């Protein structure tokens, strides 16, 4: 019995969809949803989506409130759809997916993920629903997720972190740390062995390992010198030159974090979405430097530390390719007579 | 002589409307009010409402800019329409009451409260304006405040903050502390006794007594012991108990703002508008703890453990009924062997 | 070959527009353009102008991304158009101009800036891109900004910041001191000695002088002794008299951003937009004293000193005329038996 | 090179988009696209469909200007998607299909309908285009229209008419008479008898057949009597019934015809889309006789008759089935001792 | 005293801007303008342009009531904008021209049209209004309507129909028969000798010639027979062809409305704007016959005659250039063995 008045009356009790009987008068202006309470009109949610306002309000209602893969880990895996549950994009404010399976009429192409209709589509399953694994091993293509073991099949251990509710964490009171299955054309698929981003913010940005906090702590010279860094170009491409008008370096979140303690900055992410290697276009307001294109990983130190020292700085210029969160990051190794110029991750 | 051209000089030259004449250049473009200064549009006003732009427009131009009553104790009070002025609701970005008496033509039901139209809604009135107590002596339903005594009419104290553009506030250039009184069918009627919430930011939160203070500065085991707050679950009501999937308590402000300077956490308020009973959908960063529907109350602490403490302990659940801002508030109290399980407070 | 899915794509290839052929997929919905990555809609802008969605678009890619004059100095010296270039008012998140000069077709009123129709408009050209000083000096009104001397005209020096992408600072890695130049119906004129505001923001304040230093550090008492500055009202006129209902000078940034260390204010910025002389609706949580048209200049202090105390306390109010970022600034002196009582610059 | 300013070039200059080379300044405003003649905005498109204004503009520029099946047609046949071209539906306002098959970027699934992805979807492949025939042939599910036989296939003949730029007509100038063809999972399909709707106008109607000459022409009796359908309650079901507050009968649109010559009438179209069976709220200006839901299929009278004839009038009331425009369309049959009361096609 | 109220009042009472004092109550929602009448709103104005919805009411409001030269000679005369007034283009449902003299502060470039502002554009004046022949005089660019002679003028006839509210007419109780006069760089120009369109109805058309009325009345060979128009391709240009899938010929209107008379036919105005030669995509419903751009010129027979007459056709394609609306109006004539093949008019 699904309807607006509905989907808002459990939005108003509930806070999200919950599947309670009930109603609750719902007037709809300028893309938002109001509710009358005390005789006015409150705005229960401002549709920032491409769908129809009344079709966002009950997929952001019908969203997954459990940590779920970061929308980042999904793209990377190739997810097209979910399997009777709505990911929400907290980064974009609109579903990570365009259509649904067994979640909204407007938005569903089945009611079950077996329909023939879902077989070309690399359909997600959370094994923490009843169900879901027969499901995946039923699917043409698809994904699957576990907190365990799942009989006979290969598993991946995925990234340390989820999103739950927006709000990106290591699970103590909840598991966030779950298991990859994949499957392409109804055969289960070997997963590469990956490097994972450590989804970091720049003003709330922590140290996760010693080297980090020698990082942070530490001076220039100091850091080089203490983990045999030399020659590594960690100068231009970690903590940023910003002497001439075009920014130089600066690939590394760490770096940012830095630099943004001492003084601060603008940092115009102009495609906002959830990505393994970020660009931005950034300012820097004490010097002036600036540059169009950042691109910019967040790497745990240590690891980005494995992979530059893991390289052969023989020629002038040639593509590193970097499994980071299951997909290969290109990454451009400039040198010169031995050592490194500059490492950047390309935009891809 | 009221026109939007009007209504647009007053905003620029004088900073709300101001009955001055004048006109402005203004164009009205996507729920927005612009004007012509040195060739280009600026933006004067951002239509946030349920009403026209143009209406709303004149309503928050005409809105009050003196110490007014918080929403949340006005809609307690069952107040309908203001007489001759715009209560602004701030929280809301929209008018507090949807009709007007001698404000606008467009929202006006009547141009004096005295009109037949206004004898069944609760008319507020500012004492503070001349003419109004009279007015409310002569209306049917009302609510009236004051500064001081009005002759022979029996008080009610009302909270120490009002509302001054958006900011609730202590008065100390200004009276925020008024006199209630409110009329039901052309009959004075007793205000209930009554506790106030104290209005405050889970941010910016400081404590305002004693016991407050050793709240915030205090340890857990340290506090219940000095305060004799032995098996009054504080534990749980006040503090949180986020070692699970789902968090446990944290109903009083205070509790939420002592945990917020350890580490943040998102606090989703799903319906945006001033109440005595704040929902929030609460998730702990931290922990990975989340509750859909956690019921918070700013209550003075001393209130609430005076509160507490004057309860029958005996059995396992019963309704308590405490009046806080002129307000029935049902409480839950859960019980076991004498001792308080969890105290919170209702939705409704 | 200009188009909407070629702007895109340099947007989202390049950071802004760039002359890159290559074209990618665009939606546009309500106010807003999208761009299709990894089958699903991205928000590259939300038009925030009053011209149609694509062209606003258009001229905020083409938006001039080197330190430009601030806004306020521009509209200051009557400039109506930009040569080949887009100045974008960050303050306003719209085009500081309303036509182009060879930059859209539908926003051009000519492809060159020696046009008949540019004729009677003040026309910007920037000194730095080649031909531009020339086309300065064919052109029936204008303005001229250059890094260097222009032989044979006499140069105006500009103030030491700029804005860079919506940055205002004073340039290290970049230039952003210029030389300032304007012609009036074919005749260069001499632009008058001139003061110039600051343009630093209430939070992030930081004194420029040592005067300015102790201001902030020093007492009340204490600074008004030591800058010999007794008697000119420096107490109601910097540091803001919040004793009664309505607020007390507080016309000058340095005053406002003392006080913000102290307690928190709401600054209304009812004209949203760059100028000399700002206005704004200032409430104070602290005391509830407010002023709906608070004017605020940010003159270095030790100028501001200087204006003060050149002039004549002789009459009880007179207009006193100071030129201040090439405009005349006109404040009202009240004064009293040889003394100060207020000096407020005016709204105009 | 695919874009907005070049789909409006091909638009202005050609009608239609048509591969050619140019670009012309567009403004999108609301959803409405706009182009700059003689310096002044002309509408080229309001879009009236749940794509984004762009988007739609395209699909309706990139449609197809040929003879077309009937939508309603298309429907009946299950067609879910077009092989590179785009069907206009004149009666929404609106593209038939969702998404396409190499036709726009923002709606293609698919370059090609040999893509994996189309495989489960009816494609509707036409003829007349070079290639599509054996596309046809190695597709799993669609649709085939052509002029002529195809080699092998047995052919089912179509209606007379098809839709050319919204104007269903039987071709003189053109070819209309297409040969249909079926495929489901791989398997070619024969397609039922069938009779076809004659898709006329209830103001411009035109007689088919000498019995149509002759309903036009003759009295109600008079008819009756000359084709013996005494007893098949032709007064009711064909002519309408006027006499009470629920208009009776008056379901087939020669009746209707029949009417409005006489006196005029209310159709309110409440579900505007291409159907065989329409429902009408008529409400007869005449008497004020009305009904909400009025079910009416334009059939020749001779293919009516032709079906009434073919009944059982046994029992009081039965569903008849009959293959209407390749779909299965339920009427209800109403008797009474041999005779009938009522025959009315069934709106599902 | 200009504002939105009051022009709203002025179109209420006086049905479009008079000058008259007072205010009604008006609310703006979309892009319509609505005022209170007996309590709920009525639509006083839809807002069609692409200018603001307040300053699009108050262009409309302020609208030319007189008899006014058609806005495809205004355009064609290269008028810019005009002399304080507003010309309605009745077929946009926009006004004529982007700027005002001395109308709307919004849209107004000058109060006067002597401003040097005004001096690059072609401004129209109108004889009928006490001082504008003196303006047109003194202006450096411009167009002069009179109703007679102008001391030492040299007068160009104008067409014998103007545009009344809209509506196309020849004057019989007002004059629509001006005397133009223009103005380039300071210099009167003398206008060209032109033919003028009839600026007919396709469907409400009327011969206003014997010629006309010949061609109407009687048969093709009849009529080509009696004007000796045989070898000049009367067949295929003036009456159409219909026999092939691309519609032959048809670009003269008394053509159109002679076979709209006959059968109907779908005319798709893609560019809907005021020009002397009209673009459809054409669609005969009779035939199926149908052609993408169809060019259509309402010339009075007897003039199209004269001009087909007056050609040599000795070559097998040639550009024939007309004087047609005061504009040079290229028509591309096809030849064969000295006869004409076709001869259409260029859509440019």
């Amino acid at each position: 019995a699904m309807s607006l008045e509905n989907v808002a009356f459990n939005v108003v009790n509930k806070g999200h969809f919950d599947g309670q009987q009930g109603e609750v008068p719902v007037s709809i202006i300028n893309n938002t949803v109001y509710t009358k309470v005390d005789g006015v009109d409150v705005e229960l949610f401002e549709n920032k989506t491409t769908l129809p306002v009344n079709v966002a309000f009950e997929l952001w209602a019908k969203r997954n409130i459990k940590p779920v893969p970061e929308v980042k880990i999904l793209n990377n895996l190739g997810v097209d759809i979910a399997a009777n549950t709505v990911i929400w994009d907290y980064k974009r404010d609109a579903p990570a997916h365009i259509s649904t399976i067994g979640v909204c009429s407007m938005t569903d192409i089945a009611k079950k993920p077996t329909e023939t209709i879902c077989a070309p589509l690399t359909v997600f399953f959370d094994g923490r629903v009843d169900g879901q694994v027969d499901l995946f091993r039923n699917a043409r293509n698809g994904v699957l997720i576990t907190e365990g073991s799942v009989k006979g099949l290969q598993p991946s251990v995925g990234p340390k972190q989820a999103s739950l509710n927006g709000v990106t964490l290591i699970g103590e009171a909840v598991k966030t740390q779950f298991n990859y299955y994949k499957k392409v054309d109804g055969v289960v698929q070997q997963l590469p062995e990956t490097y994972f981003t450590q989804s970091r913010n720049l003003q709330e940005f922590k140290p996760r390992s010693q080297m980090e906090i020698d990082f942070l702590e530490l001076a220039m010279d100091e850091f080089i010198e203490r983990y045999k860094l030399e020659g590594y170009a960690f100068e231009h491409i970690v903590y940023g030159d910003f002497s001439h008008s075009q920014l130089g370096g600066l690939h590394l979140l760490i770096g940012l974090a830095k630099r943004f303690k001492e003084s601060p900055f603008e940092l115009e992410d102009f495609i906002p979405m959830d990505s393994t290697v970020k660009n931005y276009f950034i300012t820097d307001a004490q010097t002036g430097s600036s540059k169009c294109v950042c691109s910019v990983i967040d790497l745990l130190l240590d690891d980005f530390v494995e992979i530059i020292k893991s390289q052969d700085l023989s020629v002038v210029s040639k593509v590193v390719k970097v499994t980071i969160d299951y997909t290969e990051i290109s990454f451009m190794l400039w040198c010169k007579d031995g050592h490194v110029e500059t490492f950047y991750p390309k935009l891809q």
